[PDB]
């Protein structure tokens, strides 16, 4: 049977599922590692021992355990992103979509969803592979990962706790692909990682990391990068936030271990609700814990090995959506309201700017503010909110990421740029947020694709564009279709920088994206910081 | 007679001067001081002591001391500014243009001519005040001062060389004119002094110091403010520039007494030839003895007075030039030429931004260089070479003298600023150096009536409408003839931030004169070079 696969795990049974009018195979929540319960919390993962029998691979995984978002209650803006299914910290699984017949060794293509580390799932319905795995013929994998604490509390030198072990969730979960992919007709010397926001520094932080370097072919990342000032802290930063989240749940600080005895003792909503207090400062794109240099999965700083091309040397696909800071300000920015233009005063745009960049000091929000104020016209309401925008996008993603691909192209075996700008015309949040962080996602898996979900035409015909270059890049290192008719995606060099827009009007390529305001982030600010 | 006045200090013997198909009454090199020769260079100024008999005021007087421009030999574009006249300490002299036949009592103008406290005459062609005399009904006086060392070498501390004496010398002059202006037809109580480039400084100086205030009505700056960086200095650094002045000629630095014993024994060429080897630093724009913030003239520092609003409170006209910075550029930066275009490559680009910003640091200078590179086209020779010449200008004219007129609107009786942007049709120099700094002064003195000249006749209406606008606003403190029909040139408020244009379109009227630049030189880089 097509639904049957023995791996080296033990037998599978998928399911056949239904798919613009056809079927394909989907093996979901098929373990890879062993259930990070109890005594386990906050240690790496262990590989799932095998098991006798037939693994029913036919419903999706419990979601991770994290913080749930319930600031819009019943918006499907918000709960599109919430855990679709039961929480559980048992929840490393990975769901799989193969093409039916089954192909005997295609493209595959692993999805590491985002959530800013402490959230995210592998079964929302934007992550459905297979419309992916359908339309452009690739076994489509779909991994999970701790977030929160669980994932990424870091007591750097304990090994019970010795931090990033979400991140080893996710090398073991690319392992297991490298190890069983092919019995699902992939081909396991052709896997290419893709990620959004969280998942995008994953991908980047795999590509970083001598110990991923060799589980996965190419890699394509999204409004994401492993060098974004949100992606990691320093050890002594996680240190510190690990007990201060102690503190936060009355534990014994006194020693590495019964910190952790304390830690592994609260149930993990106690945890979820004191996450956020442990933040440095008040701010907005800034999360709890996240991946820490410890020394070991990353080398040495991610600027010293972005600049020594200490990093794995394949052909990457990247780019940014126009407005990645709104979703941000709507959230935590004073100001901003999913009920109204959202036309931000002088004086929030400057609480704005403070909580956009919580590590500067008065120089530098002078600085920024004088970067990103129009004084011809600075009471402009309109200005202030899109201002805001452009710099919690600019320094939390697109700078950051251009920064990356910069330094990454230097070595890089090839370099592909975009710039997602098409505002979807069903989107459900309101106009002034325009491209929103993550809401190329549905894009490239296809979700215009579903009449039911009352996209437009040329919706349908820009994601399938879309797929199409992920999967030909996946499947050769190179968006473009050979000898193909259309406009070619030019390569992003260090010398002409090119990249294409993407939306519904004829390809465009631009250049240099944004040079302007990323010298600002990635050059001037980081040194008048560390002078003064 | 009426070439025949009767002053407090001696009869006076004008001269009829043919002016546009017609006559006026010219006194030119009536003495207003002693001749600050021998033991009283350096010192403050002494009245002139009243001569018998009648002085015969028909020729122009000498030109102070003063360093020549010899860069461009026969050039008239350079020497039109150099000394026209004979050269020699002994030049404290006033010229007079009396309307013919002689007014009762009507408004004078006092003209402070520029040069950057080191150069400058009252006799140059530019200057003529027939023009604007007998075509606006105005007595026109055109003063002179002590210029270089001579003028300004500072020891504070010493009254054998106190500082500021050039600045004294105008004083002086406008002293004359106040006890004397009124027998020439000139009303003491009207006297409106305008100055340009250094002149404009000048008059913003003699509005701040207590000691000029009831020494004149109104003020045009133009091009030129107090608080220009290159417009004074430190008692510290005045003094140090003294003492570097003696080293530079083997002068006995061990006294206050005998620097100035050997400063006096020196020829003037002698002080002249080595002038420019006390700047602190290989710059542009920067001038080696200026006013000296000596805490007699000045209270206390410029910006405190400012803030405090201690200084005379009445009303102001003043702007700037379009491209006040090509000059210093073309002599000081390399990459600019007479002869060429100038784009100025990156590297020149670099070299300039330094030699404009000499005292900023490595960050700062970052700063200025990021605030005026477009990244996205960095190499462009044109933008490079436009660039310089808006730091040049923003950095040493225009933003200081924003700064000034935002500080004293908020006090001041009445606030006019424009600015000139018209591009004469027979300019000399090349066309890159647009609207040169100081070339409007040609048209606020008339030069546009003289057919000879070969001006165009929308520029001959423009000249006649400046000087309209100037002679209007020291007669009524108003630029605008009443109940006049043509278009009004709003007043300039804190709030509105109204100015016009200058040139032969239409009048635009136009707001935030360079806010954003402005916002930059006056309040962030001052704070990140303090800060760091
Ligand atoms: C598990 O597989 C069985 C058939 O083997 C079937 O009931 C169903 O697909 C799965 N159970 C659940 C949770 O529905
Ligand atoms: C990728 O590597 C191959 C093998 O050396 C080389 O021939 C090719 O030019 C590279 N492509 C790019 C654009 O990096
Ligand atoms: C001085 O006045 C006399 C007449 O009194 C006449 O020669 C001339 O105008 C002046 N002298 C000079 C320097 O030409
Ligand atoms: C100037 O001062 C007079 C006298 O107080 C006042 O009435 C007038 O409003 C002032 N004009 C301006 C615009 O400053
Ligand atoms: C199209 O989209 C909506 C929103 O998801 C969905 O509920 C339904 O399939 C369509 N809307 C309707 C009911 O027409
Ligand atoms: C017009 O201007 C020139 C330049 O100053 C001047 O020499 C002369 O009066 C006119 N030019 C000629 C000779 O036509
Ligand atoms: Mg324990
Ligand atoms: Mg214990
Ligand atoms: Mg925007
Ligand atoms: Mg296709
Ligand atoms: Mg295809
Ligand atoms: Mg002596
Ligand atoms: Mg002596
Ligand atoms: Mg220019
Ligand atoms: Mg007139
Ligand atoms: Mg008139």
């Amino acid at each position: 049977s097509e639904l049957l696969v023995n791996t080296k795990s033990g037998k599978v049974m998928g399911t056949r599922v239904p798919v613009l009018s056809s079927h394909i195979s989907a093996f979901l929540g098929i373990p890879f590692a062993e259930p990070p319960v109890g005594n386990m919390r906050f240690r790496r993962p262990e590989p799932k021992k095998p098991w006798s029998g037939v693994w029913n691979a036919s419903t999706y995984p419990n979601n991770c355990q994290q913080y749930v978002d319930e600031q819009f209650p019943g918006f499907s803006g918000s709960e599109m992103w919430n855990p679709n299914r039961e929480m559980s910290e048992d929840c490393l699984y990975l769901n799989i979509w193969v093409p039916s017949p089954r192909p005997k060794s295609t493209t595959v293509m692993v999805w590491i969803y985002g959530g800013g580390f402490y959230s995210g799932s592998s079964t929302l319905d934007v992550y459905n592979g297979k419309y992916l795995a359908y339309t452009e013929e690739v076994v489509l994998v779909s991994l999970s990962y701790r977030v929160g604490a669980f994932g990424f509390l870091a007591l750097h030198g304990s090994q019970e706790a010795p931090g990033n072990v979400g991140l080893l969730d996710q090398r073991m979960a690319l392992q297991w692909v490298h190890d069983n992919i092919q019995f699902f007709g992939g081909d396991p010397k052709t896997v290419t990682i893709f990620g959004e926001s969280a998942g995008g520094a994953s991908v980047g932080m795999h590509i970083l990391s001598p110990g991923s370097r060799d589980l996965f072919r190419r890699a394509i990342l999204q409004s994401g990068s492993p060098n974004c000032p949100w992606a990691s802290v320093s050890v002594a930063e996680g240190r510190r936030r690990a007990v201060e989240l102690g503190r936060n749940l009355n534990c014994n600080l006194n020693s590495d271990e019964e910190l952790i005895h304390c830690l592994r003792e609260k149930k993990p909503q106690e945890l979820i609700d004191v996450e956020w207090n442990v933040l440095p400062f008040d701010s907005i794109f800034r999360f709890s814990f996240v991946p820490v240099i410890d020394g070991e999965f990353f080398p040495t700083s991610l600027e010293s090995m972005l600049n020594s091309g200490n990093f794995k040397k394949t052909q990457i696909l990247l780019g940014v959506n126009k407005d990645e800071g709104s979703f941000f300000l709507l959230y935590g920015a004073p100001g901003f309201s999913k009920d109204s233009e959202s036309k931000i005063s002088r004086e929030d745009f400057m609480s704005g700017v403070k909580l956009s960049v919580p590590h500067a000091n008065d120089l530098g929000l002078d600085a920024v503010t004088l970067q990103y104020t129009d004084w011809m016209d600075d009471n402009n309401g309109i200005k202030n909110r899109d201002g805001l925008d452009d710099i919690v996008g600019d320094h939390n993603v697109i700078c950051p990421l251009m920064h990356f691909v910069n330094k990454y192209t230097k070595f890089g075996n090839g370099t592909y740029l975009y710039f997602f700008n098409h505002r979807a015309s069903n989107l459900v949040w309101p106009e002034w947020m325009g491209v929103i962080h993550g809401y190329e996602i549905e894009f490239v898996f296809g979700l215009p694709l579903v009449k039911e979900l009352n996209y437009t035409a040329e919706e349908e015909a820009l994601s399938r564009r879309i797929m199409h270059y992920w999967a030909t890049f996946a499947k050769t290192g190179n968006p473009n279709e050979p000898h193909s008719q259309e406009s070619k995606w030019p390569l992003f060099t260090t010398k002409e920088q090119k990249f294409i827009d993407l939306n519904t009007e004829p390809m465009k390529v631009h250049q240099r994206l944004r040079v302007q305001m990323c010298v600002f982030w990635n050059q001037f600010l980081p040194k008048l910081l560390n002078a003064t």
